[PDB]
DNA sequence: ATGTTGCTTAGTCC
DNA sequence: GGACTAACGCAACA
């Protein structure tokens, strides 16, 4: 299927139970945004169709694009990695706001699982589940020679995408590991707010990753 | 009030 | 693998 098939079919997948009801179970639980309008729905992934590099992350945040409806879009975890991606020269402006028209250049965003999860912890069959999904969307993305794994849970989502054993292909921040094609995939520790504010994951770190993912993919 | 909640990683055990 | 939890730093939240 096209893309808009894909996106079609995606925004009305509740294959998920438990993930279907905490999606809209948020909405209105976060003060500055209570009166809102949220997304509650799967995300779709959001960049470049052509891109050479997709970053792929955990799962949409409660009040982050399960609000939003873009990926990375009005959290913690947005604000440290849209600048970021600008920095770098992947991206039209630093800010991302849901209906702007940001654009991003050689890059594209997804996740493991597309809808809310509880305590940001999808369960192995949610995963399983969402894993459809990504092998639509990846098979989407031709171009893409750097697969970038944000996080643990997204590194494994991945090794389980292009059947690679996990004790082979252990998660490190920096970790780098060659796929078929002349292919790359690389894991960086997760954007989120729990990581950057405490310093596991500095914004000098970051921007690293995607100066080397850039190498890799020949940008 | 100022204590609690919420935002992944690296050890433990099965 | 999968379930459980101590430990970061910060600030919205109550
Ligand atoms: S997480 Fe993925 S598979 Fe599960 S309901 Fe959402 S879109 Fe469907
Ligand atoms: O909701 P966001 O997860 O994609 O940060
Ligand atoms: O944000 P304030 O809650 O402490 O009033």
């Amino acid at each position: 299927m096209d893309r808009e098939a894909f996106v079609q079919t995606l925004t009305a997948c509740r294959l998920c139970p438990r993930l279907v009801a905490w999606r809209e179970e948020v909405v209105g639980r976060k003060r500055a945004f209570r009166g809102e309008p949220y997304w509650a729905r799967p995300v779709p992934g959001f960049g470049d169709p052509e891109a050479r590099i997709l970053l792929f992350g955990l799962a949409p945040g409660a009040h982050g694009s399960n609000r939003t409806g873009r990926p990375f879009t009005g959290d913690a975890s947005g604000a440290f990695l849209y600048p970021l991606l600008h920095e770098a020269g992947l991206s039209s402006k630093p800010e991302s706001l849901p209906g702007d028209d940001l654009r991003l250049y050689g890059v594209y965003l997804t996740a493991a699982v597309r809808c809310a999860p509880p305590k940001n912890k999808p369960t192995p069959e949610e995963l399983r589940a969402c894993a459809r999904w990504t092998e639509v969307e990846l098979g989407l993305l031709p171009e893409v020679r750097v697969y970038v794994a944000l996080g643990r849970i997204a590194l494994e989502a991945l090794l389980a995408h292009f059947g690679l054993r996990k004790s082979a292909h252990p998660f490190r921040h920096g970790a780098h590991y060659p796929l078929p094609g002349g292919r790359h995939l690389l894991a960086s520790y997760h954007v989120s707010r729990q990581n950057t504010q405490t310093g596991r994951l500095t914004r000098e770190m970051f921007l690293e990753v995607l100066m080397e993912a850039k190498r890799l993919a020949g940008l």
